[PDB]
């Protein structure tokens, strides 16, 4: 321990998390006090416990790889990212195995084809940090050893996962260009964004669905096609928006083109006319021309082989959903509801979908009950009627979304042997709002599973591979999130208790919430009940604490539509609509659990390439560095731990018999002619990075 005078250390600070302090007097070993001199000139005696993190030299700060730091601690990482980002305007930085990517919130001219080819053929460390380098390394490893790869981006909402994923795919399309199948696989993104992304208060272009795109390659490592897997689309988005949030983009693209002659038969108007698009109070995104976006969407559909007739059919479905949302449901007393058959919006809804308005009006306000002994028809209250109507709207959109993805996959098919593939994962990031519900619970659960997949490959596997070789290895501590995962997915867990309540015909949100209280309050450290609420619960996620409201958990987990309404659309004279509701028990939560299990396995059977995205500020400001919010994300992603294990990891390994050519004691002797840059195991030798390539020369 030598904290000599004149050098600097980091101490806690409220605003900037950490602050530098110069050691005024030299350090006497064992002393509890430290003579420091603050930046303001205020002297102090810091109560240390033999201690403060040492600040790295100004020569080592700002480097491309943070493993090159002398003192690996949180202040160093935070400080290095700050000056690289805030001052040097560098958004990419290497943190060992992972790439770190800071959201610039500004268009940077660093993705041109010239730069793409500049990265091609190069090694990982040869060039400055860039998403292209991560992609190149995956493409490089796919070719040299015929292994499937995965580009796995992560981070909270608005951190820049989708932008990273698309640029990674842009790289593959450029270097591995063969038919221009490359332009089609790239086109799959903007299509799914139009029908799958929506403005939230976290991100103007938030992904409300998860995607995993497998890019297939032939023996020449040229792209031959691709396949897209989607995960739980947000259905409530179709019929509900919070303040300053929008429905899916395509609804507004469609309304913005309502007066075009081609669309006039859809009887549309401004987005402010329709209840399903107006609810947020703002129908426009700053710096987005929805009409111009409609044009690009049409061009993109055409590029994928979807002509005018195909586009008008999906636009017809979309317009129908909007009109459905404006069907007037009046109250008849306090126990009954009513819809006029001559309701204007109902009539076009039925015309576009070839339905009979009488049957729709009837079964929006009544529910049939078959007991195989009698058939009871009970009226619905106005709230129940609106609910049944909205549920129908959400169902139509869900089928339409699946229909589009299914057709996209058909367009990207290939009649050939898949040599290898590179999967690009891009799911909705960790998010939390004032009011969190089932939607947020699922997204955060998904993110929890990704962190598990990450920790397993980076910390569990890598260290276990070293430990069982009998080599000296100080284990790196990392936050294992298996407990919170078990709390959610395992038996007697939250999602299991929810399914049980859903099986009860008299099941309710309140009773389910009570079963969570009894089972987990003062029983599971990760589960908490707020003192000033008996309608919610808070979970300690890896990223942050998140309070969830229990309202609507059963309904959303069931995700049902009344039988009579389904039959009406099943008898649709519109071929596309009839296809959606043709006849061909498990809950949303159970399906979501199972889907994610398959995904994790698919990722584990590939060589992962991780990218950690980070939102620097909450105001979408260009190159603004919010220390508190950033350090929170660095802790959640375990960046500091990742850098540490990356630093002390031995990249190159040799078996003893292999070592002789260039026995156990003979090799150890010749190696000495420092002692830290290699270690000897049971059947293997290991070396430090680049500490051998100089022998090759
Ligand atoms: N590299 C970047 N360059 C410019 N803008 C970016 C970049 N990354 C993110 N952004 C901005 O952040 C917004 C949201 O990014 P996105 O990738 O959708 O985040 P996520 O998918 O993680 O929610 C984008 O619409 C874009 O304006
Ligand atoms: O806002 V993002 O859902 O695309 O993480
Ligand atoms: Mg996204």
């Amino acid at each position: 321990e030598l904290y000599t005078q004149y050098n600097r250390v980091w101490i806690p600070d409220p605003e900037e998390v950490w602050k530098s302090a110069e050691i005024a007097k030299d350090y006497r070993v064992g002393d509890k006090v430290l003579r420091l001199l603050l930046e303001d000139g205020t002297e102090l005696d810091y109560s240390v416990n033999p201690l403060p993190p040492l600040r790295n030299p100004d020569i080592l700060v700002g480097e491309n790889d943070l493993t090159a730091l002398s003192y690996l601690h949180e202040p160093a990482v935070l400080h290095n990212l700050r000056i690289r980002f805030a001052e040097s305007k560098l958004i990419y930085t290497y943190s060992g195995i992972i790439l770190v990517a800071m959201n610039p919130y500004k268009q940077l001219p660093i993705y041109g084809d010239a730069i793409i080819h500049a990265y091609s053929g190069q090694n990982m460390g040869d060039m400055d940090p860039h998403i292209f380098a991560v992609a190149e390394e995956a493409y490089k490893q796919m070719a040299r050893n015929n292994r499937n790869q995965s580009i796995i981006v992560s981070g909270e909402s608005g951190a820049g996962k989708t932008v990273s994923a698309r640029y990674a795919m842009r790289y593959f399309a450029t270097v591995s260009k063969s038919a221009h199948v490359e332009d089609k696989v790239l086109a799959s993104n903007p299509i799914t964004e139009a029908v799958g992304n929506a403005k939230t208060t976290r991100n103007d272009n938030s992904s409300r669905f998860g995607k995993y795109t497998e890019i297939s390659f032939d023996e020449q490592n040229q792209i031959i096609g691709a396949n897209m897997s989607t995960y739980l689309l947000e259905k409530s988005r179709v019929v509900f928006q919070s303040e300053n949030e929008r429905n899916y983009h395509i609804f507004y693209q469609l309304c913005a083109s309502a007066q075009q002659s081609e669309f006039k038969h859809l009887k549309l108007g401004s987005a402010e006319e329709f209840n399903y698009t107006r609810m947020g109070g703002n129908t426009v995104i700053e710096g987005v021309n929805d009409r111009a976006e409609m044009v690009e969407t049409q061009k993109t559909f055409t590029l994928l082989g979807f002509k005018e007739d195909f586009q008008m059919d999906v636009f017809k479905i979309l317009a129908a959903i909007l009109h459905l949302g404006n069907v007037q449901i009046t109250a008849v007393g306090n126990e009954r509801s009513s819809v006029s058959e001559d309701d204007s919006h109902l009539k076009v809804f039925c015309e576009l979908l070839g339905l009979e308005s009488g049957r729709v009006a009837q079964w929006l306000c009544n529910r049939k009950i078959v007991t195989s002994s009698e058939t009871v028809v009970k009226p619905m209250t106005r709230p129940q009627a609106v609910n049944a109507r909205d549920a129908l709207a959400k169902k139509i959109y869900a089928h339409l979304f699946d229909f589009i993805v299914e057709r996209i996959n058909q367009a990207l098919q290939f009649s050939g042997k898949q040599h290898t593939f590179i999967g690009v994962l891009d799911i909705y990031g960790f998010e939390t709002f004032d009011v969190n519900s089932f939607e947020q619970f699922c997204i955060n659960y998904a993110n929890e599973k990704l962190q598990q997949q990450f920790n397993m490959h980076v910390f569990k596997l890598e260290q276990e591979e070293y430990m069982k070789e009998d080599i000296p290895w100080t284990l790196i501590d990392f936050y294992d999130n298996q407990p919170v995962i078990d709390l959610i997915e395992a038996k007697m867990g939250i999602l299991e208790l929810l399914d049980e309540e859903c099986l009860l015909p008299h099941g309710t949100d309140e009773n389910w919430l009570q079963k969570l209280y009894n089972n987990f309050v003062n029983r599971n450290p990760l589960f908490e009940k707020p003192r000033m609420s008996n309608t919610s619960f808070v979970i300690q996620h890896f990223a942050d604490k998140v309070e969830y409201k229990c309202e609507g958990f059963l309904e959303k987990n069931r995700d049902t539509v009344y039988d009579m309404l389904v039959e009406i659309l099943r008898a649709s004279k519109f071929h596309l609509c009839a296809n959606f509701f043709q006849e061909n028990r498990t809950t949303v939560g159970s399906k979501f659990r199972s889907s994610l299990y398959l995904l994790m396995e698919t990722l584990n059977a590939t060589t992962p390439h991780y990218v950690r995205c980070i939102k620097p500020n909450d105001e979408k400001l260009p190159f603004e560095f919010d220390s508190k919010r950033i350090v929170q994300q660095l802790r959640a992603c375990g960046v500091l731990e990742t850098i540490r294990i990356s630093a002390q990891s031995y990249p190159s390994r040799w078996t003893y018999i292999e070592f002789y050519s260039r026995k156990k004691e003979v090799c150890k002797v010749v190696l000495h002619r420092d002692s830290n840059q290699y270690q000897f195991g049971k059947t293997k030798i290991f070396f430090r990075a680049g500490q051998v390539a100089y022998l090759e020369k």
